């Protein structure tokens, strides 16, 4: 019926993003992705707290899918028989059937193939939504990711100038709700199913126990720090599927920021901190001007410092004293 | 003194909106509204929880008032003798006297008439504000609604194109604070007055027990689902008088969105989720492309699924397979 | 090395702002500021609750620093020997070294001098950030202020028209976390150090006990009410270093509002309520049209009325009946 070229995509684990063109002269294609659901218990903090996670492709967040405006996205979703729950998928980028949720419901042992057309550009959340109280449960359990729909001519500043990024990272923020016991220790559970009751009581009080980038406290620090060099223009995509976030690059700015995350609107310029609406993704580009460590955080500093929400960037290059200088090092007050 | 034609308006109960023109060739008029305050106990959930509500015109939210830029809005507010508290009204659309609160204070048995000029276009909250700690109390009790001030030429996209809506619905989101007892059951009270102490202790902890559209869990589902047909351009006005919200049309987008809700600013385009600042209203227009059920939610999915915050839309028309198709129905994993 | 004129600035205590030009024909200068850190116990409410505060220059927020685009800001930070903790400073307006935090760490008895170039216009937060869990602690303790970086040609509406303000006030909103005892009374502590453990447990639950403008409940009411006259264009700068706020001028509007607070973006017009992202500052200008009291609030009315977050404005001039009139004073219902 639909007579167009097919392109397969190997998805990569966040914060990386599969190779793709920014501007392109290709026409619309059918872009094929596979997602496999994995239920598993995982360690979310350095003190060893465990969590019944549910993931697309074994990661939190799910991998980022990149396509251009007009492409058709054909997704195979697989719920292996080792999973215990029905799952589905809804794309905020898609039109109809609750974003696809209503066509994609699959029990363990099943798979489904869905095609939707990419009519709107920007970055959009995808997430599981099986029904009723299960919706919030699967999402705060890790079943959310994002999809970026680029314009064929690539990004622009709204004033006719191309904005080309040299690299792109995907940062998925996850609010997690782990209940404590009488003594105030986090509880461990055998199955997602048994975690459900206690997790649900706690979720309704709306205060997360952990807020983490990429699935774990510290995931994007040390050896897994994001990297750049002075002069590189870096795009950061940030999703939050349930609760608002306020990302900030410490030492840096957002040179161009789509805080609503939709590229038919012109980016704002020069931001210190931006706002990601719960249930959405946004994008911010910055050209690094100085080397050293930067921290990428949500500027609820309690969340940042105390609940897990910090990534590091490690940037190489030449210090610029014109931009910033220590005039006089610490010293006794005269 | 003010020599202009008078127009009376029969207000309708949300989510409907009284008949009005979008663009108009009439000159400024004095538009006359009546609001009567009702204190009453009401059922807010399907398990029968009750709540001491205080309302304009017996509904939550108050009815939506529509007028054009330059009109004079003349409002009669009535506090019948069967009410037990003084009430007033403040319009965010109005200039001076705490938005009118300071001229509109009335005890049970009294009424007052206020006129203000509509100098600013957009959608704006109105709410009771009697004074001190009473302000938050009356608002989270239901005494808030909205008023839409259209431009005489109707809405535009910012790029010179008219945006005409075929219908408009008003969705009022209410954060409610109902205290539990020692056993963890919601408490019932005889009077608003007696609910005050317990409600106040709980309010200060800032976590609502229920978040509802149009006064009740389920109010805008089943028989009272919002409706449209494929091809209709629908405007949704959303108010939140105290706490932020993040509305999302599941299966749909915001084609044009005034998230700050003021029509002197150009709408943003193509949104997945938008943000209604506490103490404000916003507006989003969407042309339906596909039939079926859509859910309108705040994309805090805990609030949506677990605390009451979901409306349904039921849309008639022809499925479009080009936009979205089930390629392969659920099936055993090969 | 850097061969330019030096200008000293005497900082003033908020909500006032040191004298400065809006548009200017001066070239880039080195602008020199001194900040001295003060740890002290202070009264934050009318019932006499005390709080271990940490401040720049003995106030909450820190004073507002004003400079123009291209200036070099040279800041002497002093940590006197009567303080018990190391402190530093990070500017969101600055580029590199965690906004300066990584060059400015000083123990009691020390001082440091830092210079950064003002490449981006807008209003930006500055705050202490010593490291780890200490970051949120020092900030919610009062160690945050703001810096405004004006364009040399002054502010504009985005459509080529100058916007000149007749006065400017700086409103710093502080979320504070004071723990209660078993009986439910606020606790007093001898030292910042001893407050730390209890404050930290409470901070992680993310619900502040007090939200105050300018350091105290009632600080900007009564004798210290902000003032204006009908016809004055007033700029209000609002910072929030950790948690979001939704400012609203009751009786008024935001005629021009930079909600993200960066002047390379055009202001929005006609707002009822705007949003200050946690970790940022914004600015709103309003021309007063009517006399009387206005309240400036965050339109979480619980925060406003119940947790400390209200300022008053007292405006002189002639009432305008065309804008708003009491047609009929309170009276018995016929
Ligand atoms: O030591 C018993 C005493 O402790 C409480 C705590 O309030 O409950 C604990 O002990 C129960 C019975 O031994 C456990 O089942 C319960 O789960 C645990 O919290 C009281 O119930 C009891 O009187
Ligand atoms: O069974 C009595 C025991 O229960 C507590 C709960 O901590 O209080 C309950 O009983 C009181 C006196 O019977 C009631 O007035 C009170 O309101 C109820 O919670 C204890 O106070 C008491 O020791
Ligand atoms: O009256 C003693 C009784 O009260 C509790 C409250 O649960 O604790 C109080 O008394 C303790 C010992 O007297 C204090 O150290 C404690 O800090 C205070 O809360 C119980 O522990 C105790 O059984
Ligand atoms: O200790 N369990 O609730
Ligand atoms: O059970 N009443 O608090
Ligand atoms: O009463 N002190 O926790
Ligand atoms: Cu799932
Ligand atoms: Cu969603
Ligand atoms: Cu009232
Ligand atoms: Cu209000
Ligand atoms: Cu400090
Ligand atoms: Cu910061």
């Amino acid at each position: 019926d639909l007579k167009l070229p097919r392109q397969k995509v190997e998805l990569v684990a966040p914060p990386f993003v599969h190779a793709h063109e920014q501007a392109t002269k290709q026409g619309p294609k059918i872009v094929e992705f596979k997602l496999t659901i994995e239920e598993k218990k995982v360690v979310i903090d350095e003190k060893g707290t465990t969590f019944q996670a549910m993931t697309f492709n074994g990661s939190m967040p799910g991998p980022l899918m990149v396509v251009h405006e007009g492409d058709y996205v054909e997704t195979t979703l697989v719920n292996p028989a080792t999973n215990t729950m029905p799952h589905n998928i809804d794309f905020h980028s898609a039109t109809g059937a609750l974003g696809g949720g209503a066509l994609t419901l699959i029990n363990p042992g099943e798979q489904v193939v869905l095609r939707w057309k990419a009519t709107k550009t920007g970055v959009f959340v995808y997430h599981c939504a099986p029904g009723g109280p299960m919706i919030p449960w699967h999402v705060v359990s890790g079943m959310n990711g994002a999809v970026m729909v680029l314009p064929r001519d690539g990004l622009n500043d709204g004033k006719g100038h191309a904005l080309k990024y040299d690299k792109v990272y995907y940062v998925g923020e996850q609010d997690m709700y782990v209940p404590r016991d009488e003594k105030g220790n986090f509880k461990s559970y055998d199955s997602p199913g048994e975690a459900f009751t206690d997790t649900e009581e706690m979720m309704k009080k709306l205060i997360p126990s952990h807020v983490v980038f990429n699935g774990k406290v510290g995931a994007l620090t040390g050896k897994n720090a994001l990297t750049a060099n002075v002069g590189e223009n870096v795009l950061i995509v940030h999703s939050q599927a349930n609760r608002d976030s306020r990302p900030h690059l410490i030492g840096g700015h957002g040179d161009y920021v789509w805080e609503t995350g939709k590229f038919g609107n012109a980016p704002e310029v020069g931001l210190e901190t931006w706002f990601i609406r719960g249930g959405s993704a946004g994008a911010a580009m910055y050209k690094f001007m100085q080397p050293g460590i930067y921290a990428y955080v949500t500027h609820n500093l309690i969340e940042a410092a105390d609940l897990c929400a910090t990534a590091h960037f490690k940037v190489e290059g030449k210090w610029n004293d014109d931009l910033m200088t220590q005039v006089k090092a610490p010293a006794e007050i005269p």
